[PDB]
C-alpha cells in the first residue's frame, strides 16, 4: 500500500470519458475534463493531452500518467503552502499520504481551509482531529471516503484500506 494504491481505491481509474457529480465529463482519476455540456469539448482536451484520437478512450498507461501527474500536483500544492507544508513536514509516511489524499480531492485551498484540524494534527492530536473532521461538510458529502482518510489519520496505518 501508498498513495498510489490508496487513491486509486478512492478515486478508481476510467479508461473512457465520464460524468462527474456534477455533470463534468472525466476521466482517470477525477481527472476534470471540460465543464461544458458538449462531449466534442471533453474529446478535443483529452487529445491535447494524450497527443493522439483518443476517440474518448485512452491506455492504462496513459490513464496512469494523467493519474500521476495529478499526483504530483497535489504533493506541489502542500509544499508551496504555507499552511500544508508544516503539517506534511511532522506527519509520518503513513499519514502524509492522507494529507495527499484530501488536497487531491478537494485542493490545497479547501484543505487549508481546516485550520482547526491541522493545528491539531500539527500537535499530533489524531482522536480529536478525527472528531473534528468527522462533522464537517467534506464529511457528509463523501461518508465512505472521508471515513477511510480519517481513520488513516487516526491510527497512522492502512486498516482501512486493507479491510474492504
Amino acid at each position: 500500500m501508498n498513495i498510489f494504491e490508496m487513491l486509486r481505491i478512492d478515486e478508481g481509474l476510467r479508461l473512457k470519458i465520464y460524468k462527474d457529480t456534477e455533470g463534468y465529463y472525466t476521466i482517470a482519476a477525477a481527472h476534470l475534463l471540460t465543464k461544458s455540456p458538449s462531449l466534442n469539448a471533453a474529446k478535443s482536451e483529452l487529445d491535447k493531452a494524450i497527443g493522439r484520437n483518443t476517440n474518448g478512450v485512452i491506455t492504462k498507461d496513459e490513464a496512469e500518467k494523467l493519474f500521476n501527474q495529478d499526483v504530483d500536483a497535489a504533493v506541489r500544492g502542500i509544499l508551496r503552502n504555507a499552511k500544508l507544508k508544516p503539517v506534511y513536514d511532522s506527519l509520518d509516511a503513513v499519514r502524509r499520504a492522507a494529507l495527499i489524499n484530501m488536497v487531491f480531492q478537494m485542493g490545497e485551498t479547501g484543505v487549508a481551509g481546516f485550520t482547526n484540524s491541522l493545528r491539531m494534527l500539527q500537535q499530533k492530536r489524531w482522536d480529536e482531529a478525527a472528531v473534528n473532521l468527522a462533522k464537517s461538510r467534506w464529511y457528509n458529502q463523501t461518508p465512505n471516503r472521508a471515513k477511510r482518510v480519517i481513520t488513516t489519520f487516526r491510527t497512522g496505518t492502512w486498516d482501512a484500506y486493507k479491510n474492504l
